[PDB]
C-alpha cells in the first residue's frame, strides 16, 4: 500500500463542517493585513481568501501556506468562487478601490456582486466591512444582505481611537492600553473626539483641565484629533497606503467576535434613534461585540456640539446614501 | 503647571536602555512582514527600523506605531542614520534587490554585496555586541560577507537559510500524510536555492521513518515520486513570485521563529546558513545549511547530521557551487 | 430607568450558546492546573467545573473568576449538577478515588467504575457530542471503562496516556544533550507509569537517530546508561508525589496541549491511549498509548509504530493484565 | 566519543547570565500561582524558586519542570540557598506565616516581619539591583519593611496592595453590567483588604462616568446599592478563603500582570502600593495603593487621582493606623 496507509491507520474519514473559520474578502494590502493579524491570533481554524485577481490571490495563499509550521491554523483556502468561504461565522469585506460620489458608486457596484455571494454561502455570519467610505458601504451592505443590523459591522472609528490613544500615550508617557479615550461618529474627516471621556485611571483630563479640546487651551490637545485626522492621510501620501494599523484593528474586533468577549468598540453601527437621528445611517458609537455581533452600545453624553456634529454626518451620509444606486 | 504635571507625579527621570531591542534593516515586503511577525510575538521592548527611502520608512514607521494600541512594544523608531539602531540585540537585515521571475538568487551578489559594504559597518558601529541574522539574497553568500565585513565571531552571524525551506518541506509532507506540519519532521540543508538538500534518511513522524518503511524513498525509483516535494521546495519561491511578484509572509514567519529562540535563548535546532568548514570533508570557509542550537549568543553549537553517501555529495555540490561564488568575493 | 438601562441599549436578546466550551470533573490539584492552563490557552469560551464537594467547588469557580480580568474566557461556571456542563466540546476527567494502602489493584479500579458509573452518563446526557479526555488513573483501564459506559466511538474516548510521560522524556533527554525539549523527540508508549515503553529506534535530534549513532543505546552494554532516563521518567512521578504531595502543572500543561489540538482541529500528533484492539498484535478491548493524530473528531487516525521483538512483547503483556482486570469489573 | 560529542559539534563553552529572570520566594499555594502564570506568559528566561521547606520546593521545582516541552522558559532552578536567586530582575515575595489559634493580628505581622529580616538581605545581597514585588501580608504593611530593610528606593519596592481588589471589582462591575472586565474600568485604592476606598468617581464603560449618570451612585440612598459590589470585594476575599480554603489564581495572575509591565517595559497603569507621603496630607513612610506607571524601572510615575473629602479622609485615617502599628515594629 501507499506510505501513508503503511504509517497510518485511519478510524474514520471526517469531516466535520468549519467550526471557527473566517473569510476576508478583498487581498490587497489591507487584506493580506487583516490576514496575518487573525493567523498570528489564532482566531481562526479555517481561514478563506476571495479575490478577483486570480494569480496574486493564488500566490497569497501560497505564502501564507507556507508559513504553515509557524501558525495554528490548519486550513488555509482561496479562490474567485464563494463556494470557499462556505459556512464562515465572521467574513471581512476589504475589497474596493482605495471625485468622490462616483468612487463610492464603484464600491457599490462591488458589494452588489460580493454581498449576494457571501450570504449565499454563509447566510448566518457577522459581516465586518473595513472597505471605504466605510459608514457608507456598512448601510449598503446591511441593505444588501438584509441582514438584522446585529450582525453587519462597520470597523468605523476603532482604527481612529486606537490612533488617537497612540497620541495621547505619546503625550503622556504611559501605554496607550492605560490611556483611554473615544474617537466616535464618521470614519475619517468628520469624526469627534469625545473630550469629557478621555482618562486615565479613571481621571477625567476634562476635570482636570477645562479647557481641554477648546481653542484657547494652552495646550492644544485639539492638535491631538487633528493629528488622528490628517496622520492618516500623511500615511498614505508617505508609503502609499494604510495596512499594518487597520490589520492588527480588525484583528481585534474579530477576537471579541469570535472568542463571544464582548468588550466595548468603536464600531459602525445603525444609529437611527439616537441623537434625534432619524435616518438608516450607520456612524461609530461604543458597541458591545460578541459572537451575535453587536449585541448592545453604550449611550454616551454627548455635548450639544458633539450632538450636532453626529447629527451633521447623519444628514450629509443619508444624502449620498439615497441616491445610490442599488 | 501642565495637564500631565497635574495628572501624573514623577518619582525619577533619565532613560534607561532597552533589554530587548530588534532592528530591521530594509522596511520592503520582507522587512515588513518580519517586523509585523516580531511584532505580534512580543519578542522585542524597542523596534528600529532602517531603510535608504525616507518617505517609505517613515509611513511604515507610522503604520505600525498607529498599531501601538493592540501590541506589547512601547516604541518603534526609524531613521536612514545608524544611531536609532543603538543598543540591539539582535539586527535582522533584509535590504537589498531582490530576484525577479525566473531569475536566480545568485544574480543579485554583486547588487547585494555593495549594499552589505555600507549597511553592516554602520551596524556593527551602533551594536557591536548584536546577532547579525541576514535575509537578503542570496542568504548564504551574504552571511559570509556579513561576517568576513562585521570581523564579529561566526557564532553571531546566522542566515535565515533553509529554516524556511524545511517549512515548506513540511507543509507538503503534511498535506501528503493529513498529518500538523508540526508533527511532520525532515530537513532541508544546505543552499537556501536550487542546490538544497532533502535529507531523505530522517524524515519521520513519530519518530518512525519514512525511509526505512519505503526504501525507495526520495529515489528515482519511487512509485510516489516523493523527489517531487523537494522539487516544489526547490520551485517554490519562483511559483510565489510568478503569482505575487515576491515572497514575503513566510519568510516573515521564518524569521520570526529564529528571533524567538535567540531572543529567549531557546537552544532549539534550526537549519540555517553558517561555516560548515570541517563537516563531510569541507575545507573551505563556506556558508550554507546546517542544523544549529540557536540561543542568546547566537548558533552555540551544529548537530552533525549522518547523510547518505548520495546525500552528502550532493551536499558536497552545494558547497562547491556556493564557494566558487565566495571566493571571487573582494573586500 | 437602572443604571444599565441608562448606560446601554440592547439590540437583541437571543440564544447565547457556547462555540468552544469545555468542561472539567473533579478540582482537585490536577484538574484545577488544567483549568488554568485552558484559561491561559485562550481554549475555550466558557469553562464548567464539577465537584462532588461543593464549598471547595464554589471556591475555586470564583478564584477563577476573580482573575478575569486577565483571560479571554469570559464564562466561567460551576455546579454539582450536570446542566453547567451542557454543550460541551470536551469533557475531561480528573475524578476519582485515591488508591488505598493494601487495596488491591482491582479493589481500586472496581471503585472507580462506580464513580464513572455515575459521571459518564450525566456527561452524555448533556453533551452527547463531546471528546472524552480520562486523566483519572489508572488511566488506560479508567479509559475503558469511559468508552464502555459511555457508548461513544472509539474516536471520541481518549486517554491522557503517556503524553505526560513523552513530556518528561524529552525533559531529560533535553537536560543530558543540552536542546529544548521541542527539538528533542522520543516516545514513550504503551501503559502509562511503571509498565511503559521508551521507543529508542525514535529517539532523534534534527533527524539524527540516537541509537543509530549509538548501538547500544538503551541496552545493558550502554556506557553511558541511556535506559536510566526512562527508568527515571518512570521513578520521577513518584518523587514529585513523596516531595510535594501530589503533581499537577506538568500534567495540566500536557492536557492543555493536548486540548489544543482537538478544539483547534490541529491534526498533530500525540502520545495518547486509545483502543488499541486489532493493533500492535493485541486481540482484546484494551487501551494503550501510541501516537494518535489529534483534532476536532478526537482521535482520527494512529501512527503504526514499527517495535522490536522486545518492545511488543511489553506492549502484548501490559494488554494481557489490563484485560485480565477488566474482565473482572462489574458494570 | 560521547554520544553528544558525536552528536553535537560544540563552538561555544561561555555561558552568559539569564537576561530577564525571575524569582519568586515561598511556593505556596500563592507562589506557585505566581509561577505557573508567569510561566504561561513567557516573561522569564530563567525562573527560581526559594521556600524553607526543602522537600516541598524540590518537588514544585520538579513538577513545573516536567512540562518544559510545553513551555518557553528555558530554566527553572530552586534552592534554600539564595545563591540561586542571583542576578533576578525582579523579586516576588510570596512567603509569609499563618495566623494560629489564639495569636493576636499584632503578634502575626511581627512574625512575618521577622521572615522579611531573614529573607530581604538575602534577596538584596544576590540581586542588589532587582525590583521588588510584595504579596505577603498584611501586604502595605510588608511593603514598607521591605523597603526599610532592603534600603532600596522607592520606585523599587512594589506592593500587590489593590491590584486584585480592583480586578476582583471589574469582575464584579462586568457582570451586573454583561460587559468584560477589560472594558470596565473602576479602581480601588488605600489598603489592600477591609478599608479599601472604591473610587466611584472613575468608575465607567467607553468614558462615560457612572457617577455623573447616576449622581447616587456609591452612596448610602442608591436606590441600586452599587455600594454592595465593594462590599462583595471585600467579603469575597474572605469567601473564597473559607470555601476552598486559600487564594491563589485570581492573585497569581493579578501578580503576572505586573510582572508583564515591569519586565516588557510596557508603562501600564496598576493599582499598586507605594509610598504615598505627601499625598493627601499624609506625612508618614506608609504605602497605600495608588495607580502606577510600571517598567523597567519599577514605579517610575503615579497618577495623582482627585478624591473626595471623604474619599482623602479615608486614606489618611489608614495612613495613620499603618504608620502607627509601623513604628512599633522590631526590626
Ligand atoms: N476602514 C478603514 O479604517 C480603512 C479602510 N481602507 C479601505 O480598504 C479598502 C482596501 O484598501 P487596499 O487593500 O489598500 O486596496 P487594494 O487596491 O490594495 O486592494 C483591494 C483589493 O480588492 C480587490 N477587489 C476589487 N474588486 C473585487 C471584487 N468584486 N471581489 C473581490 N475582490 C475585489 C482588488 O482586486 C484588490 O486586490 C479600500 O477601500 C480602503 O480605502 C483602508 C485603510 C483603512
Ligand atoms: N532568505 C529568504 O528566504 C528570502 C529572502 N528574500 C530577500 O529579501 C530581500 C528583500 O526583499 P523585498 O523586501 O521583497 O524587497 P523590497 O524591494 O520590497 O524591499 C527592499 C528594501 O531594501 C531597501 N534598501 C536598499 N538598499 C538599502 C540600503 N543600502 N540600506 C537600507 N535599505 C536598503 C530598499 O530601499 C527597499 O525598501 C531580497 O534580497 C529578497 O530576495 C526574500 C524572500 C525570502
Ligand atoms: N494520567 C496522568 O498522567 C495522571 C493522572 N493523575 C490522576 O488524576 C486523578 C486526580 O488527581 P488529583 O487531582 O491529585 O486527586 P484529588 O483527590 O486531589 O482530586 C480529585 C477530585 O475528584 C473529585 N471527585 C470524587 N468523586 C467525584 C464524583 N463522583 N464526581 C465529581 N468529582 C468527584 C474529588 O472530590 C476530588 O476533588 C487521580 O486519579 C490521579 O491519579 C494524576 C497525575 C497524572
Ligand atoms: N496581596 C494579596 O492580594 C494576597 C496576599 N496573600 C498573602 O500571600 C501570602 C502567602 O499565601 P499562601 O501561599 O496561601 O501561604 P502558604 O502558607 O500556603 O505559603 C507560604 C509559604 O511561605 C513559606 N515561607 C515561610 N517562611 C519562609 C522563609 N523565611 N523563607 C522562604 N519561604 C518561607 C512557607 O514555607 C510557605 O511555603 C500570605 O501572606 C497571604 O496572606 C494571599 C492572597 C492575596
Ligand atoms: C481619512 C480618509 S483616508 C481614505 N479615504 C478614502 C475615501 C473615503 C471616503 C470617500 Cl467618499 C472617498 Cl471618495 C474616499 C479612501 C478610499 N477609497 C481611502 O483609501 N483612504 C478617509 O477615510 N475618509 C473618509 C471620509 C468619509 C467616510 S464615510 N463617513 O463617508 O464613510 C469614510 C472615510
Ligand atoms: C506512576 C503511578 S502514580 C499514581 N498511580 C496510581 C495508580 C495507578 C494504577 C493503579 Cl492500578 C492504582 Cl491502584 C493506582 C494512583 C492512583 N489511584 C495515583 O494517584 N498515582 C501510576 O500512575 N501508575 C499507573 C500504573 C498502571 C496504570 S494502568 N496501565 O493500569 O492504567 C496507570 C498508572
Ligand atoms: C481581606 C483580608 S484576607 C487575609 N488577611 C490576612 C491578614 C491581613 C492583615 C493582617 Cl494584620 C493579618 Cl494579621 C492577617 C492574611 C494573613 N496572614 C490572609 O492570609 N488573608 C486581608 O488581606 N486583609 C488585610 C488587612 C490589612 C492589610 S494592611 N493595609 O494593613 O497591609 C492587608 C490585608
Amino acid at each position: 500500500a501507499t506510505l501513508k496507509d503503511q504509517l497510518i491507520y485511519n478510524l474514520l474519514k471526517e469531516e466535520q463542517t468549519p467550526q471557527n473559520k473566517i473569510t476576508v474578502v478583498g487581498v490587497g494590502a489591507v487584506g493580506m493585513a487583516c490576514a496575518i493579524s487573525i493567523l498570528m491570533k489564532d482566531l481562526a481554524d479555517e481561514l478563506a481568501l476571495v479575490d478577483v485577481i486570480e494569480d496574486k490571490l493564488k500566490g497569497e495563499m501560497m505564502d501564507l501556506q507556507h508559513g504553515s509550521l509557524f501558525l495554528r491554523t490548519p486550513k488555509i483556502v482561496s479562490g474567485k468562487d464563494y463556494n470557499v468561504t462556505a459556512n464562515s461565522k465572521l467574513v471581512i469585506i476589504t475589497a474596493g478601490a482605495r471625485s468622490r460620489l462616483n468612487l463610492v458608486q464603484r464600491n457599490v457596484n462591488i458589494f452588489k456582486f460580493i454581498i449576494p455571494n457571501v450570504v449565499k454561502y454563509s447566510p448566518n455570519c457577522k459581516l465586518l466591512i473595513v472597505s471605504n467610505p466605510v459608514d457608507i458601504l456598512t448601510y449598503v451592505a446591511w441593505k444588501i444582505s438584509g441582514f438584522p443590523k446585529n450582525r453587519v459591522i462597520g470597523s468605523g472609528c476603532n482604527l481612529d481611537s486606537a490612533r488617537f490613544r497612540y497620541l495621547m500615550g505619546e503625550r503622556l508617557g504611559v501605554h496607550p492600553l492605560s490611556c483611554h479615550g473615544w474617537v466616535l461618529g464618521e470614519h475619517g474627516d468628520s469624526s469627534v473626539p469625545v473630550w469629557s471621556g478621555m482618562n486615565v485611571a479613571g481621571v477625567s483630563l476634562k476635570t482636570l483641565h477645562p479647557d481641554l479640546g477648546t481653542d484657547k487651551d494652552k495646550e492644544q490637545w485639539k492638535e491631538v484629533h487633528k493629528q488622528v485626522v490628517e496622520s492618516a492621510y500623511e500615511v498614505i501620501k508617505l508609503k502609499g497606503y494604510t495596512s499594518w494599523a487597520i490589520g492588527l484593528s480588525v484583528a481585534d474586533l474579530a477576537e471579541s467576535i469570535m472568542k463571544n468577549l464582548r468588550r466595548v468598540h468603536p464600531v459602525s453601527t445603525m444609529i437611527k434613534g439616537l441623537y434625534g437621528i432619524k435616518d438608516d445611517v450607520f456612524l461609530s458609537v461604543p458597541c458591545i461585540l460578541g459572537q451575535n455581533g453587536i449585541s448592545d452600545l453604550v449611550k454616551v453624553t454627548l455635548t450639544s456640539e458633539e450632538e450636532a456634529r453626529l447629527k451633521k454626518s447623519a444628514d450629509t451620509l443619508w444624502g449620498i446614501q439615497k441616491e445610490l444606486q442599488f
